[PDB]
């Protein structure tokens, strides 16, 4: 047995990962060398700032050369833990790059961008509903709910197209209450209820 001393070498490699705004997450990084390379992480080729830098900030530098966030941070005027990852090794001899990680960030809001409204409508005419959910990523898919059920267009004259909802040759037992929910991979949000309103002829040339 001996001693000896050795450029950097990288055993594991960060992987790409999705994670949600707000929860905590690792960048998996180990390295070899003689030292003891100084761990140094990049994002979109800048250096990450952590706890050894400001130790207020909410990345730690784990010793095991792990990148670790206290929670996800990502809101409208400011996202600055999304992006491209790569961590790198040093001592004097030399140094180790590793792969890409990719860093990507699930979110949805709670601001419903448009409600649906009560509407007012005569029977066998159609009536339509409108809503667009609050911003999300991946973006919310719409469906919607009549009466506390989950709605669905097996049923015919009920169309789910983009922001709208349509429903052919109105009867009576259409009149309900109506909610629009936006949903992604983060969870699901609910619109306010809208009141759709059927009404014969006569009375609604009285309502309208
Ligand atoms: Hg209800
Ligand atoms: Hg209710």
């Amino acid at each position: 047995l001996r001693q000896e001393d050795f450029p950097p070498r990288i055993v594991e490699h960060p992987s790409d990962l999705i994670v949600s705004k707000g929860e905590p997450a690792t960048l998996n990084c180990k390295a070899e060398g003689r030292p003891t390379p100084t761990i140094e992480w990049y994002k979109g080729g800048e250096r990450v700032e952590t706890d050894k830098d400001d130790p207020r900030s909410h990345r730690m530098l784990l010793p095991s050369g792990s990148l670790f966030f206290l929670r996800i941070v990502h809101g409208r005027k400011s996202r600055p833990d999304e992006g491209v990852y790569v961590c790198v090794a040093r001592n004097y001899l030399g140094e180790a790059v590793s792969h890409d990680a990719s860093l990507e960030v699930a979110i949805l809001r709670d601001d419903f961008r448009q409600n649906p409204s009560d509407v007012m409508v005569a029977v066998g005419e159609p009536a339509v509903m409108e809503c667009q959910p609050p911003r999300g990523h991946p973006e919310p898919t719409i469906s919607w709910k009549k009466d506390g059920s989950p709605l669905d267009d097996k049923d015919e004259r009920i169309t789910i197209r983009g922001g709208k909802l349509m429903i052919t040759y109105t009867r009576k037992s259409d009149a309900g209450k109506y909610v629009c929910v936006g949903t992604n991979m983060v969870g699901e949000r609910e619109s306010e209820v809208a009141e759709l309103t059927v009404l014969e002829r006569p009375s609604f040339v009285k309502a309208a």
